[PDB]
Formats: C-alpha cells, structure tokens, sequence
C-alpha cells in the first residue's frame, strides 16, 4: 500500500488498542537473579486475527513508523511494570527485555522521551535490557554506539539479538558495550544435527567469554537442546521447551 | 597513463625479464613429516633502473585494461618452467605445495583452464602439487564464477587456498560453497594477536569453523616466534612471514 495508507493503519491500530504485550521468561541455565522476560509484540486487524511480523513491520520501517510503534511499546511496558508491581503476588521482573528498531537508534529525541518515562513511572533503568538485532546495530553503527552509550549512562542494559545472524567478524563488538549476545534462532533448532550449527553456538559462546557478555539462547524448541546448550557455558534459554509468551499489558 | 603506456610497459618488463618470482616458505605447525616444502610464489617487477615496483603501482592498471591474464599466464608457466628445473637438481629440496595468487580476471577467463591443460601436458608437474589462491573478497565478489573455476582445477588435481581471510566486509556462509583446502588468515589478526585478546579470539573462532567446515589453516605475517607458537597451541595448521622464512629467488 500507500504511504498515506500505512500511516493510517498504523495510527488506527494505536488507536483501537490493537497492538499487545506478552512477555516471554527467559530462564538461567547456569548457578540467582529476579525473573527475566522478553516482551513480544502481537498486533490484530479489524476482525481480531492476528498480522504475523512480515505482513505491518516491513511496511511500517520503510515508512518511518517503528518510532512510533517503539514508542507505544516502551510507555505500556513501562506502565505495565508499574502496574504489576502493585499485585504484591506477582514476582519481581529483574530484567525485562524490549526491542527497538533501527529508526528508533536513528532518533535523537528518543533519549528525552525515555528519560522522561523513567522519572514518571519511577523505574530503576537497571530492570531494562534494551535489544537491537545485530545486523541493525551493524548497518547503523555510528548510531548504535551512540545510542547504546547514552542510555547505559542512564543504567540500563543491552542486548543484539539475531546474534551472528550474518556469521561474520566480531571486531566491532570492542566499540558496543552490549551485556547479552542472544544466539539466532537458526543456529540453536539445528546445532543437534548439523555441525556448524553447533559450532557457532561455541563460537559465540566464546566471543561472551572473551568479552565478558553473557549469553542466550532463542528458539530453544526441546529439552534435548536446552541440555546441549547448558554444556556449552549458555547463559540462559528462551522458548516453547522453556515457557510460552504470557499477556503483559492488560 | 595511456591505455597504449601500460601495453608497452608490461609487455616490455615481460620481453626484458624484469618480471620474477620469489617463494616463501610456509612451515607445518602439527604433526606429521607428510609432504616436502611447502611454500608461496611472489610476483615482483622491477623498473628500467633497477628499482622494485610496488603492487599498487601497477597491478591496479594492468586491471584496468585486462593485462592481468597475461601476467597470470606467465606467472604459471614460469613457475612450471622452476618446479621442472628445481626437480632435475638432486640437490634443490623438494616442493610439496607450490601456491600460487590468480587475478579475479584469472577466475572468470574460460581459456584458463585450457591453458593450464597444456602447461600439465607440456611440463608434466604432478597437478597435486599445485595449489591455486585468491583472496576471499576476489572469490565471494564473484561467487558462482568461484565455485566453477575451483571445482574444474579440482578435477585436475590441484588444491585451492583463499588468502586474506576475513579481511574488509566477510561472511563464512559462503565458505560452505567454495569447495577450497586452505584458509589462510589475513595478517590484520595475527600481527598483535598477543596484545589484543578481540584479534586472539578471532584467528581462535576462524581456526575452528575452518576446521568444521574441512579447511587446513595458515597463519600470515608470522613475525616472531611466541606468535608461532601461541598459532601452534591454538591448532592453526602452517604459518607463514618473518619469524618463519623470508621469500627466496625462484625463477631463474
Ligand atoms: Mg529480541
Ligand atoms: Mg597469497
């Protein structure tokens, strides 16, 4: 469609609520910290059926739009958070995981708008993990480094994940002080069956070593995997053998 | 210069032999006493008064005007012409691996592998002893044309290497297509390998997923001996520079 169109859809989709939280858990696989959660974001059309990822984002980055969808996203889960906290049965979120795309490293009102979302809701910018994939973070460099630097002078953390997505050189991770490399999703289905699969799970295990990061495992599909994983020195696992994505926003 | 300069030029230095070869040596770092000396031919040209010409004074226009077939050419037959005279020396150590650098110009002109033919014909170098490089960037700037060339010089008999590996803006996904026996490392990574725990890593991460994929490794620009020795416990296979052996004259 049209630019006009999606500015539209996106806006209306804002507009009726239809854009969701759910927050994945993220479990250690190593010897304690608070619970670990990725929030993942789910849109519906008009009829209530959800618009899988490839059918809005592409359309909606061409077009600038993923400012305003990261926008939505950091207000609710910070709302949520709040929110949350006030059920004094629900347990702690020590690190809670949010996605950001390249349009939203590229903007420089971005830090004022978060900043000023940290004082209202009063988080700790420590509960924060920032995530960037690194093909993002790579294509965008001198942005990303000043992005990541600026919010870790605020306190919170970061993450690239689809990590080693391009299986390239690691140089420029000297100029990213990033705290997780999450391994893509690709390696970690097949690394049982296929030996550069796991190779390059031991690959980037090795680079968190070397570095002092620490790591995660996407896409963790069986327990089989999770054990291979945990073999290897990964840090923490994510996927349908470790829990389902729960609602997050009301 | 002209178009007419650069004619004249290469095909004078060719006419007046101030083309030449030197070869390096590239030492085993494992175990096994398997094959004799291994090492790497080097071009260089010298001018009309004697003094070396550096690469990027003129290969970037014999490129330009499609002279660098010619000067792979001689450089395979000269080097031919050596290994046959080098093996009627009962007293010249014996070549194992003979590598010598083609032209990207070189892996996309069907004639080569004619040529080349005729050179094993005529010279009768057993083909294994042959190992034909170019740099990664070359091969994966040109991937099917890669794969082709270094399967048809396979069937031969000769081996493959892609040198400045991991040099500039490079994947290993591609490396599962190009069915190469060596990776030889860029020297970027190894000159401050002891110093810098990233550039260490690096040729560790490269040395295993070479391994995985099938590839022996080589280590360049090998300039003391602790960096030797630090690339021996890493498990990287050959190394190669100043610590090693400086290039010696080849052709005569
Ligand atoms: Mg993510
Ligand atoms: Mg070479």
């Amino acid at each position: 469609g049209s630019h006009m169109t999606w500015v539209q859809r996106i806006h209306l989709a804002l507009e009726e609520d239809r854009f969701s939280l759910y927050a994945q858990p993220i479990v250690p696989l190593g010897e304690e910290e608070g619970l670990h959660v990725e929030l993942l974001l789910r849109l519906r059309d008009e009829g209530g059926r959800l618009v899988p990822p490839l059918s809005f984002i592409p359309a909606a980055e061409r077009y600038g739009l993923m400012t305003l969808i990261d926008r939505w996203v950091v207000e609710n889960a910070f709302r949520t958070l709040v929110e949350r906290a006030q059920d004094p049965r629900a347990e702690p979120i020590g690190t809670c995981a949010i996605n950001l795309s390249g349009a939203t490293i590229g903007d420089e009102s971005f830090l004022q708008f978060l900043t000023e979302l940290f004082a209202r809701y009063r988080i700790p910018p420590q509960t924060i993990c920032f995530e960037v994939t690194e093909t993002v973070a790579v294509a965008n460099l001198a942005s990303a480094i000043r992005f990541i630097n600026e919010l870790k002078d605020t306190g919170c953390r970061f993450s690239l994940d689809d990590f080693c997505a391009g299986m390239s050189s690691f140089i420029y991770l000297k100029h990213l002080p990033v705290d997780y490399l999450k391994i893509d999703g690709s390696f970690v289905k097949d690394m049982l069956e296929d030996p550069i699969d796991r190779a390059m799970v031991q690959v980037i295990n090795h680079i968190g070593h070397v570095m002092g990061k620490r790591t995660i495992a996407e896409f963790v599909e069986t327990v089989e995997v999770m054990e291979a994983l945990r073999e290897i020195g990964i840090d923490y696992a994510q996927g349908l053998a470790i829990g389902a994505p729960l609602p997050f926003s009301r």
